[PDB]
C-alpha cells in the first residue's frame, strides 16, 4: 500500500503524494493550512481558485495579491509576469516584511491556457528569498505530464531538476561568475536582472495539487526538503483538520486502481488529445472558408511581445520562454461574426461531443479538449464552423448598405472597443498592519463583516454617487463573478470605479456574495474609521 | 481502576483572563508548530519533571482513536492522571501521540516568554 504510494510517486515523478478524497478545494485548503501561520505572508495570483482565499482566511494568513497582465481586445487575464513577482518581493524588503512571506503560490495554468515556467520562476525567487514555498494549482494542467514537451513545465519536473541543479559544482562555478558580475549593483536593480538561487542556501520546496479523474478525489504531490523537519506534523495536524484522518491505508488502498489506470493506458489517451487539439488547430487555421471568419488565439495573441524571446525551435520555447500556450485549452475568437460568444454557445454548438466550453467571453468561447475528445469531436467541430462561415457567407453577400453596415457596428462594438478589465485595486488602511507595503489582513475583514451593525448595503448607482463624494467602499465578503469562478472583492477590498463598472454590466449565471436587487455588502463609514482608528492605536502603543 | 484523565485547566501562557479558566486553543495550536518551542519528553519520565515542579504543557491533540475523544488539546496542563492513562493505555491508533520518541511539550523557555508576552499584553490592554 505505501509500496503503492511510491509506484504512484514514481508515476508523478515526486516524492510522496497523498490522495484526498474530498474535492480538491479540501487538498488546497490543507496545503495551505500545512504550510501558512497566522501572520506569515503568502504571494497569490488574484485570478487562483477561491478555494485558496478561504484557507488564507482560515489560517490568518496576509495575502499580497499578485495581478495578471490583461488582455483587453479577448477581456480576459493572462498571468503573472515574473518582473511582478520579484517586484513585489523587493517592494516588501524595502519595508523590512520580506522575511514573513512563505508561500509565492501561483497557479500552474491559468483557466485560459497560459502556462508558466515553474523552473525558471522558482529560480528567480530563491534567489530573493532561499527558503520560500511554492503551492503551484495544477486543476487545468493534471493532464499535461504525459506529452514531453510540456512534462518539464509541470511543478515537480521542475521542482526536480530545480533540486539537481543546485547541487552540481557545474551551477557553483556558474553561480559565483554570475555573483563576481553583478557585484556594485543595488539589489533594487535585481528586478531587471537574471538572477540565480544561491547553491548553498536555497532549499527547494513544492507542493503540487491534481485532480484525479482529470486525467471528486484530489491528489497532493509534495517535494520538500525540509518535510520530515518542519512540515510533517503540522502537514497531518492539516490533514485531520480537513479529513476525517491523517494519511492511513484507506486512503493509500484507494490508490492502487488509479495508479494502474494512469500508468497503463491513461497517458496514451493525453498524447492522443493533445493531437487532436493540434489537428483542430491547424484545420481552422489553414482552412480557406473556416478562416474568414473563425480565429484561434495562439501565443502571438494572448502573450504579449514583451514577455516572449521546427521543432528544435519548439522544444527550446516550451523549454526556456517564459509564456506558452497549452494546445489543449482553445481559445476560438469569433469576433469577425459579430455575434456574442453566449449567442454563440446557445445557438450554434453548445455541446455535442467529447469537447466541453467552459466559459464564453464577450468576443470568444474557450473549448476544452478533455479526454474524451476523438477524431469524430474534431470532424463535427470543423463541420459546425463550416456551416456557420458559409451561411455567413452567403448572408454577407446577399447583405444589402443597411445589413452591411449593421454587420460592421455588431462586429465594431464587440471587437475594437470593450471595458477596461479590473485589477486588484488596494486593501484599506484599516485592513493593512503597516501601511508601507500592500498586504492586509483578510481574515480580519472577514469576521469583520459579520457585525450587522458595522455592514451596509449599498446599490451601484449609490456606489458610484458616494465615490463621486469622497466615501470609501470597502467590500466586506467574497464577490465571485462566476465566469471563471474566481473572487473579484476580497474582503476588505477598496471597491475601486473600475469594478463597479465590471460589476454594473454583469449578467453572468452565478454570482456569491452579490444581491443585485437589494444591493452590495460594504462596510459602514463609522466601522471603517474604528477600525482604522483602532489599528493607528494599536501601532501608536508599540512607540508608548 | 485508575481515575479518567479529568481536563486540567489550560496553561496561563495561553489563558486571556487568568481569573477564568478558557483558554487560547488556535494560539497553542499555532505556537506549536515551531521547533525550537517544541520538546519530546518521555512518559517515563513525564512524573518525574512534573515532580522537580516544571509546568507541561503540550502542543498537539493527542486524540485516542477508540475512545475518539481528545485527552490533550494544545496548551493543556499536563496531569499525573493523564500521564498514567496514557502508559497504561497502549492501543496503536493514537492521534497527535507516538509511545517511542516521547510526549510534545513546550519548552519551559518558550512557555516563559510566551507567559510574559501574554502579561504585558494583559496590562497594556487593561490600561
Amino acid at each position: 500500500i505505501k509500496t503503492a504510494m511510491d509506484k504512484a510517486a514514481v508515476t508523478w515523478n515526486a516524492n510522496q503524494t497523498y490522495f484526498v478524497t474530498n474535492g480538491t478545494s479540501t487538498a488546497n485548503k490543507i496545503v495551505v493550512q500545512a504550510l501558512t501561520r497566522p501572520g506569515d505572508i503568502v504571494l497569490i495570483d488574484r485570478n487562483c481558485h477561491k478555494s485558496h482565499h478561504y484557507g488564507l482566511v482560515l489560517a490568518g494568513a496576509y495575502p499580497m495579491y499578485l495581478d495578471a497582465y490583461p488582455l483587453p481586445q479577448y477581456a480576459i487575464y493572462g498571468a503573472v509576469p515574473l518582473r511582478t513577482i520579484k517586484q513585489a518581493l523587493l517592494d516588501l524588503e524595502a519595508a523590512g516584511q520580506l522575511h514573513r512571506v512563505r508561500m509565492l503560490l501561483l497557479t500552474n495554468c491559468t483557466f485560459d491556457g497560459v502556462v508558466y515556467n515553474p523552473r525558471r520562476v522558482m529560480e528567480e525567487v530563491l534567489a530573493i528569498k532561499p527558503d520560500i514555498c511554492f503551492l503551484w494549482d495544477e486543476a487545468w494542467y493534471a493532464f499535461a505530464t504525459a506529452v514531453p514537451w510540456a512534462r518539464q513545465r509541470t511543478a515537480m519536473i521542475a521542482a526536480e531538476r530545480l533540486e539537481q541543479m543546485l547541487s552540481t559544482a557545474e551551477y557553483a562555478e556558474e553561480y559565483r561568475n554570475w555573483c563576481a558580475s553583478m557585484d556594485g549593483v543595488d539589489r533594487s536593480e535585481w528586478v531587471d536582472h537574471r538572477l540565480l538561487p544561491d547553491p548553498n542556501r536555497a532549499r527547494v520546496r513544492v507542493y503540487a495539487t491534481h485532480s484525479t479523474h482529470k486525467s471528486q478525489a484530489s491528489m497532493i504531490h509534495v517535494r520538500d526538503q525540509d518535510f520530515k523537519a518542519l512540515t510533517r506534523d503540522a502537514f497531518g495536524e492539516a490533514f485531520l483538520t480537513h479529513t476525517s484522518t491523517s494519511p492511513n491505508q484507506q486512503l493509500l488502498a484507494s490508490l492502487d486502481l488509479a495508479r494502474r489506470q494512469v500508468d497503463i493506458e491513461g497517458f496514451e489517451l493525453v498524447r492522443h488529445v493533445y493531437n487532436m487539439a493540434l489537428v483542430f488547430r491547424h484545420r481552422v487555421r489553414k482552412d480557406r472558408l473556416i478562416s474568414k471568419w473563425f480565429r484561434i488565439l495562439d501565443e502571438s495573441d494572448l502573450v504579449p511581445d514583451a514577455f516572449r524571446s521546427a521543432l528544435a525551435d519548439w522544444n527550446e520555447a516550451w523549454r526556456s520562454d517564459q509564456f506558452v500556450l497549452d494546445p489543449t485549452r482553445l481559445t476560438l475568437f469569433i469576433g469577425a461574426t459579430g455575434m456574442n460568444g453566449y449567442d454563440f454557445r446557445e445557438k450554434i454548438l453548445m455541446e455535442r461531443f467529447g469537447i466541453q466550453i467552459n466559459k464564453t467571453s464577450i468576443n470568444s468561447v474557450l473549448l476544452i479538449f478533455t479526454i474524451g475528445v476523438t477524431w469524430s469531436s474534431v470532424h463535427y467541430l470543423l463541420d459546425v464552423l463550416r456551416r456557420v462561415a458559409i451561411d455567413l457567407d452567403r448572408s454577407q453577400k446577399a447583405a444589402s448598405g443597411a445589413d452591411l453596415a449593421l454587420h460592421r457596428r455588431h462586429v465594431e462594438e464587440i471587437t475594437q472597443d470593450l471595458p477596461h478589465l479590473p485589477d486588484f485595486s488596494e486593501f484599506d488602511l484599516a485592513f493593512r498592519p503597516d501601511d508601507a507595503s500592500s498586504f492586509g489582513d483578510m481574515r480580519s475583514a472577514f469576521y469583520a463583516g459579520y457585525e450587522e451593525a458595522d455592514r451596509e448595503y449599498v446599490q451601484i448607482g449609490l456606489a458610484g454617487r458616494r465615490l463621486a463624494e469622497g466615501k470609501t467602499l470597502v467590500s466586506t465578503t467574497f464577490v465571485v463573478p462566476y465566469p471563471p469562478g474566481f473572487p473579484v472583492l476580497v474582503p476588505g477590498q477598496l471597491v475601486s470605479k473600475e469594478i463597479i463598472y465590471f460589476l454594473a454590466q454583469l449578467d453572468v449565471k452565478e454570482i456569491h456574495g452579490y444581491n443585485p436587487d437589494l444591493g452590495l455588502s460594504v462596510f459602514t463609514q463609522a466601522a471603517l474609521a474604528r477600525m482604522e482608528a483602532a489599528r493607528n492605536a494599536v501601532a501608536t502603543v508599540g512607540a508608548a
